[PDB]
């Protein structure tokens, strides 16, 4: 026969899926597939929490396909070899999938498509994870943006796309078809343990399309009205917690935008309206960094701006280790690193703090931090993670004047009652917020909690010194 294969990667859902929907309009004999790529799975940069969330999403996706009328095929190996072989064995009319913004995915995709074309099989690659593709947002000169402000002005004025239809009444493969591909398929979805991973720390939102959709609806029904200023406080559960759902596409970007938009239209309060606009802004920042990675792939290599490619990083391994173990001696920093390693997620204000600390205070090539985050974030995303770390030094997009966060000021400002500190550092619940914020804790009262590993004031001067010396040297 002539079926269409839809290749899932970061769009683990059946609803509001551009590529899937396009494929369904061409054929009801729509068969989904997912390929466990060893280059990604065996990577030292893969986070156990991310594999757990992923596996959970795949489990639901298998059911969704089964309920729709067909199935989700599972494979383990090199994509440019296995996918074309599968398509050929199935005499596929075509293979569809949604475009990636990352160097690895785009290179791989080019190879799969070329392999498919050689086999005379049509490959269709459409945009799905962004409200607007990188090619849609350009300046009057037709160039990409490296400054947020102007990018937002353009992005904001663009007509927003709406959710597409969930495919239904699919036609499943026949025994003869199944026999032709048997050798390329895994008999069942491997469990996290079978893959060699273990995770028991939970998630910001349970895995799966259904849970993602439920969270979006719950958030936009209430919490979103207070997004601003609730978003600023790690102690408050003021954010959506949809990050992993967006990274793996458990939820569609158009559904997210539409839900927020409907909440804005339903609200009759100025403050709520503003809170919702602010949340929508977050989605814009998301596209700013994804577009940037797409337009400037070298960003993924490390410090982007020339000056920073030459920064004299001290790189004291011991300080890094202490940072990764939440033993810096800075309560606000340690409480954040603990939440990360224990739950695979961290409040954005905290990511900003620990990143600033690692780069400015510990003076360690921020790539070590970017890597550590990727090794632990359930929402670990190259575009966003790299954007965040380039941000800790203004070494990439949207650069700002040299600045160094003062852990104490941030803690006092965003966790005034030290509620968040105490939460993730229970062995310090007896200490007074006052001291947990200043980071000056008396030895006895400090019990086993380590003392500050660096003197902020001395580190601050050291960093500025190196910066200026290099700035001048240039
Ligand atoms: C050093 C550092 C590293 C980061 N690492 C990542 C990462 O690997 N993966 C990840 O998706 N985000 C990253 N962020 C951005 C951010 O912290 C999160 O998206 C956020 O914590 C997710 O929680 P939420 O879903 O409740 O966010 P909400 O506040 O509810 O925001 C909704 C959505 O907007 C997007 N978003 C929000 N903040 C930004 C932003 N600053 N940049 C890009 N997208 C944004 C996310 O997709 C998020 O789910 C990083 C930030 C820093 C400073």
């Amino acid at each position: 026969a002539a079926p269409i294969l839809f290749w899932h990667r970061r769009d683990l859902r059946l609803s509001d899926n551009i590529g899937l929907a396009a494929a369904r309009a061409q054929s009801a004999q729509l068969i989904g597939l997912f390929c466990l790529d060893p280059q990604i799975l065996q990577s030292a940069d893969m986070a156990p929490a991310r594999v757990a969330y992923l596996q959970g999403c795949l489990q639901e996706l298998q059911q969704r396909y089964q309920q729709a009328g067909s199935r989700l095929l599972l494979l383990q190996g090199d994509p440019q070899h296995l996918i074309p072989q599968l398509a050929q064995q199935l005499q596929a009319e075509a293979v569809y999938w949604n475009q990636d913004i990352e160097p690895y995915g785009r290179d791989r995709d080019g190879q799969v498509a070329a392999a498919l074309k050689t086999a005379g099989i049509r490959a269709v690659q459409l945009w799905d994870q962004l409200l607007h593709s990188p090619d849609q947002i350009l300046s009057g000169s037709g160039n990409p943006y490296s400054v947020y402000g102007p990018f937002w002005k353009n992005w904001q004025a663009q007509p927003k796309p709406t959710p597409v239809a969930t495919p239904t009444e699919l036609v499943d493969l026949s025994p003869e078809q199944l026999t032709a591909i048997a050798p390329l398929l895994l008999s069942e979805l491997p469990t996290l343990k079978q893959l060699g991973f273990d995770w028991d720390g939970g998630f910001p939102v349970e895995p799966g399309e259904t849970a993602a959709i439920a969270r979006l609806q719950e958030f936009c029904d209430r919490a979103i009205a207070d997004y601003d200023p609730q978003r600023n406080f790690p102690a408050e559960a003021g954010t959506s917690g949809l990050s992993p759902a967006l990274k793996f596409g458990a939820i569609g970007i158009r559904q997210a935008w539409q839900a927020a938009s409907a909440a804005h239209a339903l609200s009759r309060s100025d403050e709520a309206r503003n809170s919702i606009r602010v949340w929508q802004q977050e989605l814009a920042w998301r596209e700013f960094y994804q577009h940037a990675l797409y337009h400037f792939p070298s960003l993924a290599d490390g410090p982007y701006r020339s000056l920073w490619q030459q920064f004299p990083w001290e790189n004291r391994e011991a300080l890094f280790t202490a940072w990764t173990q939440a033993q810096t001696g800075y309560p606000i920093v340690d409480a954040a690193m603990r939440q990360l390693t224990e739950t695979g997620w961290m409040h954005n204000r905290c990511r900003m703090i620990v990143a600033s600390f690692l780069t400015k205070d510990l003076i360690i090539d921020w790539r070590r931090g970017e890597q550590f985050f990727m090794q632990h974030l359930v929402d670990g995303d190259l575009a966003a993670n790299n954007g965040g770390w380039q941000w800790s030094a203004s070494s990439g997009m949207d650069p700002k004047p040299l600045r160094i966060f003062n852990p104490a000021s941030q803690a006092k400002k965003f966790d005034a009652t030290a509620t968040y500190i105490k939460r993730w550092l229970p062995e310090l619940r007896h200490v007074h917020p006052k001291d947990l914020i200043s980071g000056e804790i008396t030895p006895i009262e400090r019990r086993g909690y380590p003392a500050p590993i660096v003197n902020h004031n001395l580190r601050q001067k050291q960093f500025k010194a190196l910066y200026n010396q290099l700035k001048a040297a240039i």
